[PDB]
């Protein structure tokens, strides 16, 4: 019975500008008239409300408007520009509950974890502030007299952004903070799958940068599908293109930057891993490893897909957190009981039943879980492997599905090679109270991941740090640290102010 | 008349280890059984010696053996690589003289520019002997009580060199000295045409590495042609690919790389401009313009290859640097009187001739040179030409050969604009008194290359900054800054210390 | 005619959470039993409000309730300290324009200036919550193997801070954000003679620290005299004082502090200069060296005393800067377009009376002012005074009040000298056009001072930058850059964690 | 039998440039004509050879030679001055074994520790040749539009180095090598006791100075007493006073250089703890806790005063240190056998003596040593000591020889309480296994010391971190780090480079 927006158990839809049919273009002006989309909330498979996607003329029409905002902008100093990201961060702030609303409606994540995806824009919002007033390199000491040496920073011009589905909010953020204190324009491709979440964010930002009479098109926006994003990637005028999603379209996209000798932020799939020693805070390790695997029904690219347990304590572990599995509430996202909602589409409980298929085939047994529940929406039960080798073809392979593949190890050097033989590396986390082990983790023949955390989970990061993987994960990275130098351009300069004139070295003038 | 080598003239070869025939393979031993190159002498076109290139399985024997000492490489603290760095940088020291001669006669440059060469490796050791005591990241303030969080630096492992002609000590020098402080391992293919050099450094390397007990494949050697650069660039042991050569062959090696998600630091073509506005000091632009254009006989991947004049002083500009063409001394490299040698190839002199045709074609004035020399060796006169648009497609093409193109501007916007509007981005140059536009060139609507250069030529840079260019030059930096980074992986390290337990939300455990 | 707040025209002091009488002791709770002192209006002379000081046994119980506060704020993260930092920040935002008046009407300084120095803290405020995420040392490379080495960095503990009449909110404001984004708790002793602007500040601190349920002794106040101030200075508990203030105050302070050991932070007087060269553009200097001059009445720290002109420009300048002074229009703090108001104190006014006489005894000639304003207040007219010799007693000597001395110079050499002459080293600008100048003004036979302008006045200052002087200014940063240092304790760590042993060296075990 | 340079078995002193007589007075010539001081040998109180200090008038003489050199050394840039600092490193590389033969029989210390030494001065400047290329601020991104901001550093001057005896070489060398580097110039007043070594120091780099037709004031030195040192303290031309020694007579020097507001570094005296918990490795604790405390016969500034040791494992530790107290071969500092030489000089021996006694009366027990030692020199047993309170008067205070006090701890409060308790500040450590102890030690409820090591005793330091104490200890820092800025000034830049004028407020110009 008809869209859910309609309905007023669902009118605080519109306190985010949003209505029945929806502009997917925006650009100073909203606009659009590509294919329609339908938003599904995954919790019932019920339609939420439509966006109408951009055409190529209408994403061609939005490079040039982009392109021409940037001229204004780019002159703007930085810490003018962080007050700018300031005032998103506190319009955000103003809006977070409904914001976090929508990304559990139209995403399926929890409540609690809609309303913390918003926190991180905002959080990394302020970070930017402080950023907008430190972004710079160093003055250096030249070797010639009378001659100054400075490494200087600038704009890329526009960067466009790609996004995945899982973190609708939170990865544009990241990047759209950085970029804009950077003196960058930003152009943003949201996941088909979540334009509402895209629309909406958009309104908001829109709305400060017109309050603060600055073009719009500082921060558009086009939705679109795989249509769209190859443009982009193609695009000579897209200066950065930063990349969130599947190691397998990451690579496509990488290709066609590469060839056009772009700049790209990659930011790719993981296969990550928590290995268990048996020294290990036991008491530590089993909340650990279910709320890290159990999390947004698996859906993080941080999530654990390998726990690996030292056979002296494995038997014992397994059955702990199979325990901890039977108490995991499911249920509908906006109920404040629920930890573990829908899977985010259908094709998604097919890979996680395929999985399960691969999974026996491959000598697997399942501790729980496995099957598809009866009931409205993406819903499947959180499973558990045991008894696979390390190098299982599906242990290797990232399933974006809350499945769970128990490896049993002996030795240290064991554990590191097998956490490490994979192609991604993006997340890492072992268990142990051992100093040494510790260290040994974090240097060179350790861990190989982007993220190497000690008796924290692989979904354990924060804003200060750089975000992001090795290997098939891409390189890229986000939000802390100096990623910042990846949405500018390093000029080494030279200036020579002295009346001295270079050796003549027998040549009259 | 025979090989060089065997003349007594030319016995102080016998002093960088070189022979009749030379082994084009070391990992530790020496060897090679691929095809034997004779390496001739551009000033004359006289073979000089033989080299035995290596053989596709006597390359993949190398990266096997250099992965190997890469274990025990590792493990040694940076400062202890530093100090093996140090001792390559006084090894280099003792031999400097006779390297440089031999870089001279290999290559076509002349002597001091040889011996010059030969410093940038050396003054590049200890400047990385400093960073073996420096290099690493953050220590960061977590937001989570008891936890720790840090930023490490770990080596990527094995560094693959490709390197070009005209540079054949200092390249593989500023990437030696860097990767090796880093805890990673080498191997080398340099320019197909200047394996004597390549020998005769790695043989310099090697010893030191035996002197110290350390197996010799850490800084690994297999000469060859495209056929062993395309294996590496395909390798996925080889985890970073520094590449410096063509920007044609540089993209075929980047897509090769990009496609296995390697890492790579690309340092490719130029078409590099000094801008003369009506306030220069003329006196210091003319001396300037003249050794930036002819110095290395324009074989500099910073070569002045577009020099822009403004109106009021073009005409008065382009005499008085022709009148100083015209006291160019041109000779035997080994000369001291000689300022200007012979090009590398007679490929070179072909893409020379046939610059000079499309010029013509293009509306160009030839104001001095354009005819190959009548005397042995690959000698060309030093070209100047007027006339041609500032998007003639000659003038927006990189022809490696003495050519100048002159061009005639009237506005600030004009220029910038021009110099920025090709597609290479390594070096560029303005030449003002103006306070104001000296910042708006270093500044977001400036000069859009690596290097930005005020007062000072195109091919002024020194080992303290970072070393590369933007767009179609490939954004890879070398030496100075924080350039080192490109040679580590980055991982964001969080420790927790504690005894908190997550929290049970509802959980029974 | 009773206390200015009474009257209606000023009920909104009570906005302020003001009274006729206030408390000027909080650590936690409010109170103060010393003298009663009563800030008057320097406008008029008129009393505003009373405050009762505190006692040396309310400032020792003070002391003890800020080190015990200190142990739960330590072991808050420091990016959930930024947090608290960020919402002081925006809870001044709320009463800016109150606080800025109340700043206007106690301190004397126009309206539009107070409104500013709120701004600055606030601005402070978003800098910090960025430094919260970033403040620390390097990890670095330990020569020893299976040995980390970190260089951390701590909380000092207990940072008193001592502050000037000029400034009553901005000086503290620098102090607190950094202080408590680096864990450390503050102690808070205003100028005598600003009292009500202390404890307005401090209402508006407390009230954050109470509604996020933290002890409010970790920003304490305890208003007072030399007193109070040199107990603290005295005070073994302190840990790091800073004190802004008079150099010859200064002094007594830092030779109490260096006596125990302690830390300190100096920000005392100023002599500043600006050099204006024959290739200056004269517009910008006139309106320039007038507002460096008269705003504030002459009572900023980075105030232009000294205005050296070239000699081919020196008459000119001068009746142009005249012609301009004649326009500055005097009126009362609130209002419209007020640029300029009363002296803080009658003994301002005395000094003033007292640097004309010495000037004329010296040899100066008055071009403009030099004569107490017939009116209520604290007013004085602006003076020039011209034909003093560059080291004339009175020249040399900070007097702070609205007095400009004029020098005529001819060389570089001789201004640069005459600049750096001085005992103070705080603040100074030259006006060139010359590039060469620019950069020799900056390198190290240029200015001595810690700010070192180019074509801004000595008042040009920002957030983003370190903030203080050299020679008898103290020595001190405030803000931007690493300034955060000081307010911290470093310590390089050396952690093995190895199982290595030492060698025996022919002791058995 | 007369002064040992004169006989043959010494001769190898004249390669050091030493004669019977010998002037202690350098500024581009020797001389000297202030007290005779004669340099006795404390392994056998013999006569080495003689140095004449030099008066006042030679010290101010020497000041105003240096005060000129300055002025050309300030004017080569950073990495031509770091060159002079390599070579330096290579001048004492050649003169390693006689140098270190030289402190060895000067000081007393055994000949591997002064070759040690020596090395420590080497790598140094090969460390200091990085910094050469990189010293300086970061460019700042202004809040005005057309407005560069730049962090600025410039050498202080002339930094005046008092050094102590226990380290003749090396204090001064790392004071040398960072100075020199900044562009500063340095003079030299070392320990009254070992002027030798002070003299063949100088000699050495004076040479490498004139070599390189340099002014030699660069690197002045003038010998003597209080008498220079206060001199030094009080003079305004000394930018910086860098002091090692006592903290007694560090605070006279500090009081004096706060009064003329000079800069200064203090490197003062330590009170060194070593921790163990129940849960080290006592293996381990055992031979570091040994050397540690017996090194150098008890003289380095780090040497471990004070071991704490866990009541469940105090009496198995203190036993087995005392069966190694036992192997401890004192002897001839020359005779490569010999771990522990002699107390630097006879008042040292009576410190001893003192203390000895002072411990008893306060209820302390020997466990060994406690006598001196029937033979030539200055020989005492070295004392271990336990029962005594953790604030027993000499547990607090520094005795600069070879007793070891033992106390017995049960919480980790307590120990960490004990170690912060005293005035000095300089280094510490911790032995335990507990992954949660090392975070915390290494925290802001942890170590109070400058250094903070764990698993390596208190002497663990190396070139690569910042050297120095807290509290009493001084505040300064050495060599690692950003220690350098100590030697330099730092300014704050604003470069207006716009047309833009200010706003006219109202006032026509």
């Amino acid at each position: 019975s008809g869209l859910l927006i309609n309905q007023p158990k669902y009118s605080w839809l519109k306190e985010l500008g949003l209505s029945e049919d929806n502009p997917g273009v925006y650009n100073g002006s909203w606009g659009g008239s590509g294919e329609v989309i339908t938003s599904y909330c995954p919790a019932n498979n019920e339609p939420i409300a439509r966006v109408t996607q951009a055409t190529l003329a209408e994403y061609e029409e939005t490079v040039q408007k982009t392109r021409e905002a940037w001229k204004m902008w780019a002159d703007i100093p930085a810490p003018k520009r962080g007050e700018i990201v300031r005032q998103i961060g506190d319009a955000l702030r103003k809006k977070i509950k409904v914001l976090g609303s929508l990304v559990s409606l139209e995403m399926g994540k929890i409540y609690v974890e809609g309303v913390g995806e918003v926190q991180e824009y905002v959080d990394v919002c302020d970070y930017a502030v402080g950023l907008s007033r430190m972004i710079g390199g160093p003055v250096l000491p030249s070797e010639r007299p009378g001659h100054a040496l400075i490494e200087q920073w600038n704009p890329v011009g526009l960067v466009g952004i790609i996004t995945a589905f899982n973190f609708p909010v939170a990865v544009y953020g990241w990047n759209n903070a950085i970029a804009l204190t950077c003196g960058n324009v930003c152009l943003w491709k949201g996941a088909p799958t979540t334009p509402l979440t895209s629309v909406a964010v958009t309104k908001i930002v829109a709305e400060v940068l017109e309050q603060n009479n600055l073009p719009g098109a500082i921060c558009s926006m086009t939705c679109g599908g795989a249509d769209i994003g190859t443009a982009m990637a193609k695009d000579e005028r897209v200066d950065l293109l930063s990349f969130t999603g599947s190691t397998h379209v990451g690579k496509m996209v990488a290709m066609m930057v590469q060839e056009r000798f772009g700049r790209k932020l990659l930011e790719l799939g993981g296969n990550n891993a928590i290995i268990v020693f048996e020294d290990a805070d036991l008491n530590l390790v089993v909340p650990s490893a279910v709320f890290a695997s159990v999390g947004t029904a698996g859906q993080r690219c941080t999530t654990t897909r390998r726990l690996m347990l030292h056979e002296s304590v494995h038997d014992a572990v397994v059955e702990r957190i199979a325990k901890a599995y039977k108490q995991v509430r499911i249920g509908d996202p906006w109920d404040p009981s629920t930890l573990y909602g829908p899977l985010h589409t259908k094709q998604a409980v097919d890979q996680y039943l395929a999985a399960i298929e691969q999974a026996k085939q491959q000598g697997g047994t399942l501790v729980c879980g496995g099957k598809v529940m009866d009931r409205p929406g993406n819903y499947v039960e959180p499973t558990i492997i045991t008894g696979l080798a390390h190098d299982a073809p599906i242990v290797h392979t990232e399933t974006f599905v809350p499945i769970l593949y128990v490896l049993k190890f002996k030795t240290e050097e064991e554990a590191f090679a097998w956490n490490n033989e994979v192609q991604q590396g993006l997340s890492s986390s072992i268990f142990t109270k051992d100093l040494g082990r510790v260290f040994r983790w974090l240097g060179p023949k350790g861990s190989d991941c982007g993220i190497v955390n000690v008796n924290i989970p692989t979904s354990g990061a924060e804003i200060g740090g750089a975000f992001g993987g090795e290997k098939h994960t891409g390189g890229g990275r986000e939000s802390g640290s100096d990623s910042w130098k990846q949405y500018m351009r390093r000029s080494t300069c030279t200036i020579n102010y002295s009346k001295d004139l270079p050796l003549a070295q027998g040549i009259k003038f």
